[PDB]
Parts: C-alpha cells; sequence; structure tokens
C-alpha cells in the first residue's frame, strides 16, 4: 500500500543546504574547546559543595555559549528562516537553543561510556561534570536516556540536521507572531523529512521512524522546562553571573 513519492528537486536542495549549514557550524574535531575557560574537576563524590565551587560551570557555560552562537548561525541558513520577522527569529532561537544543543551534542555522545567525548580526557564530559556545574539528577538522568534513545535511532545525518531544523522552526512557542509562516516553514521541513525516511531509510518497516523522531521533539520540551527550572535556581547562587556569559544570561534569564 505504501506510496513512496520521490524527493523533489527542492527537497534534495533543502537537505543539501542543511547539510552544508551543519558542516559550517559543527566542528567534529572540537578544536575550539581549548579556548574556553579551563575545565576544573575538584572532588565532590555534595549539593552544598557543587554550588560552593561551581568548578565546571565556567567551562560548560562557555561550551553552551559557543554552541548557542553556532545554532544562531545554523538557523540563519535554514531555508525560510530569514523570511520571518527578526522578532520571531529571536523567539524561536531563545526557546529552542537548549533543545538544539541537546540534539547536536548527540554527535559527541558515545555509548562506550555514556559520555560526550570531545577529546582528550579534559573535554570528555560525564554526568559528574554536569553536577559540578550545579545541576541535579532530575535533569541529568533523563538527558542521558534521551541521548541514548536518540543514538539508537541511528539517524542518517540528513535526518539529524532536518530534526534540528524542525525543532528550531516550531510554530507553537511562547510569543510567536506569525505562527502560520513558521508552520509553513516547518511543514516544508517535515514533508522533506517524511519523504526522505520512506525513500532512503532501510529496511524499511519504519514508517515508525518519523513518529519516534516527533516523540524526541516532545521529550526535548520536558528537558527544556527542567533545564529552565534548574537554571533559575543556579542563578540564585551569588556571583554566579560571572561564571556564565552575557549570551547565556539573556537566552536563559
Ligand atoms: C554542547 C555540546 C556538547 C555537549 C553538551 C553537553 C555535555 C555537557 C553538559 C551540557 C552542556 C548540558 C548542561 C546541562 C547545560 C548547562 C547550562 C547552564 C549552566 C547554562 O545551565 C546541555 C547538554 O545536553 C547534551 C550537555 C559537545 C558537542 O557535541 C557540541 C554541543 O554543542
Amino acid at each position: 500500500d505504501s506510496l513512496r513519492p520521490k524527493l523533489s528537486e527542492e527537497q534534495q536542495r533543502i537537505i543539501a543546504i542543511l547539510l552544508d549549514a551543519h558542516h559550517k557550524t559543527y566542528d567534529p574535531t572540537y578544536s575550539d574547546f581549548c579556548q574556553f575557560r579551563p575545565p576544573v574537576r575538584v572532588n565532590d563524590g555534595s549539593v552544598t559543595l557543587e554550588l560552593s565551587q561551581l568548578s565546571m560551570l565556567p567551562h560548560l557555560a562557555d561550551l553552551v555559549s559557543y554552541s548557542i552562537q553556532k545554532v544562531i548561525g545554523f538557523a540563519k541558513m535554514i531555508p525560510g528562516f530569514r523570511d520571518l520577522t527578526s522578532e520571531d527569529q529571536i523567539v524561536l532561537l531563545k526557546s529552542s537553543a537548549i533543545e538544539v544543543i541537546m540534539l547536536r551534542s548527540n554527535e559527541s555522545f558515545t555509548m562506550d561510556d555514556m559520555s560526550w567525548t570531545c577529546g582528550n580526557q579534559d573535554y570528555k564530559y560525564r554526568v559528574s561534570d554536569v553536577t559540578k556545574a550545579g545541576h541535579s539528577l532530575e535533569l541529568i538522568e533523563p538527558l542521558i536516556k534521551f541521548q541514548v534513545g536518540l543514538k539508537k535511532l541511528n539517524l542518517h545525518e540528513e535526518e539529524h540536521v532536518l530534526l534540528m531544523a524542525i525543532c528550531i522552526v516550531s510554530p507553537d512557542r511562547p510569543g510567536v507572531q506569525d505562527a502560520a509562516l513558521i508552520e509553513a516553514i516547518q511543514d516544508r521541513l517535515s514533508n522533506t523529512l517524511q519523504t526522505y525516511i520512506r525513500c532512503r531509510h532501510p529496511p524499511p518497516g519504519s514508517h515508525l521512524l518519523y513518529a519516534k523522531m516527533i516523540q524526541k521533539l516532545a521529550d526535548l520540551r520536558s528537558l527544556n522546562e527542567e533545564h529552565s527550572k534548574q537554571y533559575r535556581c543556579l542563578s540564585f547562587q551569588p556571583e554566579c553571573s560571572m561564571k556564565l556569559t552575557p549570551l547565556v544570561l539573556e537566552v536563559f534569564g
């Protein structure tokens, strides 16, 4: 029964463009990480101590700061994104920034030891570094289920960039104006994604895969709300702002 329309010229172009954008804004060598404030790991095998030292916060806050910059850059090259008013571009970036960081980071997440391996022991990031940045297990552990859940999809890079683009261009975000444009843009991306999956993804018995990807967008919303909860409390720490960046302040404040 399953019809399998071919990717259209436009759709193939969309994928090309998104692949090129990701390649321009996601360095797979991580050769910039050494420019961040150094990571510090001082023994904590304590919430009080966490908040007292915040040893990993300057380094991780720089990594998130750097990644938001990469994401803004990635957004600009999503076809259609420029046609939105800049006010709406900003709503979408601010609200998706942490979700996209969560998707993109999957390129460094390894199931070998359940860490984000960007090195080089110093830029290997584990659960325990996240807690050393002042967050708790209630965000960290689902973030790790999410990462694993996502590795096991074995996404083609075509789908991976399409999923970040769909994520960013979501019409149902607090404060959007032209929800209809965003939907129109998002729909251009989803249809491309649905078409690709049924042309280029084997077996296939997976009409399943699209649904699983859409569910990942939904897990992301929960994590986002929990990140935000925990950021709000993190910022109650005196002189915490110095350990952040102006951009992390604005995006999450
Ligand atoms: C960010 C990336 C990378 C790893 C991401 C990571 C690993 C370290 C902790 C992070 C950063 C979370 C914490 C909870 C964020 C804390 C932020 C703050 C202190 C402001 O509250 C968000 C996130 O999810 C994977 C985490 C490496 C590479 O794959 C590029 C990608 O761009």
